């Protein structure tokens, strides 16, 4: 039997690259999505024509709410429903926008940036472990967590909380043989709405090649962490940042 | 006039010592409480008997909700109402208990462990800065953040979040001359819930004197950070842990 | 033609496993050693049986002195004379013993613990870079911020190696030379160490209650030098079973 | 009886401001120097005019050699000879200059940058402890140690080794009640050789006030760490960097 993986926010960009690379290694995959129904279904179709019955979609909003635990339990349940097992959880889904200290309410911003980035990852981890061989969880972290961007405090808080979850769950789940690790991009695929001239300003700051990470380059690191080549690795966050985090002001 | 300080969770233990010490240095103080009304009023009385009209109490329940933004606004407001200024915010209020990955509802667990530990400090920081000399904020961090205790993931996530806030807010509020720093205790006042045979097992682990920090040792570090002796210091987290975080397994 | 790797302290233990896995990946290998000539030679022979003229040995002491720069220049040179190229440098060699703050002279302890752990890696990095998927992998310590009692000079050396890893990543990036670290927690324990003591350390490891095999450490090194890690530089991968996350 | 302090590289700049403040706090001081003979003697005079018999000078080259241990033992001996005691060691002396990977030999560069920045602090710590109340050591670290400057690898290596020393000695010297801590500046007093346009380029990067730390601001943090207000603090490195280490590329 082939192993199964849940990837959150897997319809496009980095999430899709990870689901594709997992599927290419031989994983059956759950492609979780929020609004990107069209993109997600088309990915699933794509992968299913490669191998029949190896990809399903799963819709869920990961905003913090009182029914977030139910939603996260369901995401994991969908993997068991489809594939009778769940071996890998990748926490990739992320809300991302500024929340200046000095549109949406603050209660919504906390709910979205903390829920999707930290609370849903925590709840998914609970459901993944409670439902339970190379078992592991990989969290998409931020290489730049300790050199935060101006006006992004809630996002930064959620990514910091994600590091704590990675480390706490690695420690707590190690007795059950579940590894928990992180992949920390610096700059990878830039926001869709960003202009080119702004994109280059940011690219030029990367010491290694003055370019952003490709989605595949990020995916390669997730693949390593789930493989038998990382069997003793738990609680590690691998930066994939071409040295961005080492560059002073 | 005398500068004014807000200390959250100021009725007992560490918050009390901070409020007492700020007051001895010459601050006017807001003693915030949620449950401990009697103890907060008792403190204010002792501080006022020392210097008239220098200590007031403020009630606010710091558990994450749609009304947490209002509670946090109120706390900052009560300082400006009492003293006509707010120079110092000490984010000291803290919920603390386990949340095993494998009682309260998890919605309540998140409200308290992320709500009061990280979201309230964010909202208090916003309101402090919105309302604005030696201005600073001091956050009660955890020196053991990167060596988390088993089954304490939500606690640990909120304290990780707090580091993110400290660093993000330090950066974003610097242009206002607002400094944002942390004090990170190791072992503090051991739970009266705990016994004594157990209490020493945790005590003997501290390299410096095999004892816990007093609340006043913690407060000393807060006093330093708010003083004119730390006017170039922002984004720094001072461990007051007697060497604890440095001890390997 | 196949790429070429230099592995310091390659005769035994972690160094041997890395040299083997590199060789198995298709690398030609320079096997550096200090005192383990028999093990370094018999490793070269075994590898050369597998693929002819793919392994050589190179002797050098990595202690700090006025001749260390020449010794490190010669290690790098040997890879070029053997194989006509040098694509990978693994800084693995390590002196390891306690240096309490309160019968080697202290200046010898500095020479050995700082020279081999930090200074020799720096000089090798210099020679490697001047001579040019190029990368360097330094063997760091996952426990670098939770130091053992009475290992200050060892701990200083390993902390300095983090500095080197990050400084050289930044400085060599314009040449497309990546520089990374692999940080073990507990790996191969002294074979002389009593089993009962061996078990006190293993039990502290959350993942599996055992030390890392040499091969598991090597796997991280293989990942970092591969095409799967081409955007990775200045990164230090812990291979510690969660050890560094365990409080007192 | 007054306590006694050793400050290395105390003739000028930050070491001098540290000696001056220790002296103002009540300490007797050993003013160590290498080359700055006139300045060191000039400081001891200033200090002795203020309180007679409270300052001495001590010459030593702190470059790594087989006599470096004898020189470090001598610096510590000098304090005991003048004052009968030695309560505080400040490791401040530092060689600083680029050592690119691609007029000094590499031997001398290693000997100076590693010797002064790391080995000499190790040997002074050793001699200090061996010769043995509120005893402590303060090491002058670097806030930017994980964000290195291009071509400063050996200097950065020495500063990294200094962190390991700080933490290692904190653990090892705790049972003797000797605390070991660090002060980590970002930019303070800029190089003499440096031109003014360059100075303002670097100055402009500091979020808190767009200026470098004064020597006195660095000394304030050292004073806190040696004081009774830091008795439970060991193994801690306080940044005094105005937020510099928090700024992304
Ligand atoms: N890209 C970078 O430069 C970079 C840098 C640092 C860290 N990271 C981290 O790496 C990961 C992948 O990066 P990315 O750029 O590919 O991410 P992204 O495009 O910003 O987000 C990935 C997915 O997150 C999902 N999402 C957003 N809000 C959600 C919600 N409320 N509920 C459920 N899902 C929600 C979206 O799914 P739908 O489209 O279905 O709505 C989105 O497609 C993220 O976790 C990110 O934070 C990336
Ligand atoms: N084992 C662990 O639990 C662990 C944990 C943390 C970090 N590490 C690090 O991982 C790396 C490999 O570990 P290991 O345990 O396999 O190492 P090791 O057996 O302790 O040492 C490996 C080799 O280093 C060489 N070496 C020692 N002193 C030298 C000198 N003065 N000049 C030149 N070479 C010298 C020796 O070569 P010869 O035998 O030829 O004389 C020795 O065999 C090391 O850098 C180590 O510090 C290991
Ligand atoms: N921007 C900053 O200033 C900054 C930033 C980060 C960290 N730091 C650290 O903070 C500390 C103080 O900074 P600073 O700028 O005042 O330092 P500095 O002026 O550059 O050097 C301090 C003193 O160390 C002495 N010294 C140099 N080489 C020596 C040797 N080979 N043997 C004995 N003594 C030697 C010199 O003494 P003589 O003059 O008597 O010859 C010098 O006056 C240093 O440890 C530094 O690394 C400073
Ligand atoms: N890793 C990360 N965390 C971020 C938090 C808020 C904003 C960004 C961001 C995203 C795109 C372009 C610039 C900053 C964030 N990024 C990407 C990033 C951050 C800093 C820098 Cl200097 C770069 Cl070139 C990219
Ligand atoms: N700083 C901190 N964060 C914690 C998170 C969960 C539990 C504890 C804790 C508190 C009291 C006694 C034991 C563990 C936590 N502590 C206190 C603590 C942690 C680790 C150790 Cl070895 C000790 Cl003696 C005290
Ligand atoms: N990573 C590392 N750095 C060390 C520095 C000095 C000594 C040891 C060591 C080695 C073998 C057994 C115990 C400590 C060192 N180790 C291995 C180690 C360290 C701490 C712990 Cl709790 C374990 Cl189990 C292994
Ligand atoms: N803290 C520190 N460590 C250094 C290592 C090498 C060079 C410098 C340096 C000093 C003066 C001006 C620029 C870089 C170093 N500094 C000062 C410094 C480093 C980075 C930045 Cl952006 C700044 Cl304004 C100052
Ligand atoms: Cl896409
Ligand atoms: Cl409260």
């Amino acid at each position: 039997e082939a192993p199964a993986a849940v990837v959150t926010g897997a319809a496009k960009r980095i999430g899709r690259a990870i689901a594709v690379k997992l599927h290419q290694t031989g994983y059956r995959v759950v492609i979780h999505y929020h609004n990107s129904a069209e993109a997600a279904v088309s990915l699933a179709d794509e992968l299913n024509k490669e191998r029949s019955n190896t990809a399903v979609v799963c819709q869920a909003d990961l905003t913090n709410s009182n029914v977030l635990p139910a939603s996260c339990e369901e995401i994991i349940n969908s993997c068991f429903r489809a594939f009778g097992r769940c071996d890998v959880l990748v926490n990739n889904a992320s809300a991302f926008y500024p929340t200046p200290l000095v549109g949406k309410t603050v209660e919504t911003q906390v709910a979205e940036l903390i829920g999707t980035n930290a609370i849903a990852p925590f709840l998914l981890t609970m459901s993944f472990a409670q439902r339970q061989s190379n078992l592991s969880i990989v969290n998409l972290c931020d290489a730049m967590v300790d050199q935060p961007c101006m006006a992004f405090s809630l996002y930064n808080m959620g990514k910091h909380a994600l590091v704590g979850l990675t480390q706490s769950a690695a420690l707590e789940l190690a007795p059950y043989g579940i590894r928990v690790n992180g992949v920390a991009p610096g700059v990878s695929l830039l926001p869709v709405a960003m202009g080119e001239e702004e994109k280059d300003k940011w690219r030029r700051k990367v010491p290694l090649g003055r370019r952003e990470a490709s989605a595949e380059q990020i995916a390669d690191a997730v693949i390593f962490l789930v493989s038998g080549s990382a069997q003793y690795i738990t609680g590690s966050i691998i930066k994939v940042d071409g040295g961005l985090s080492l560059v002073h002001a």
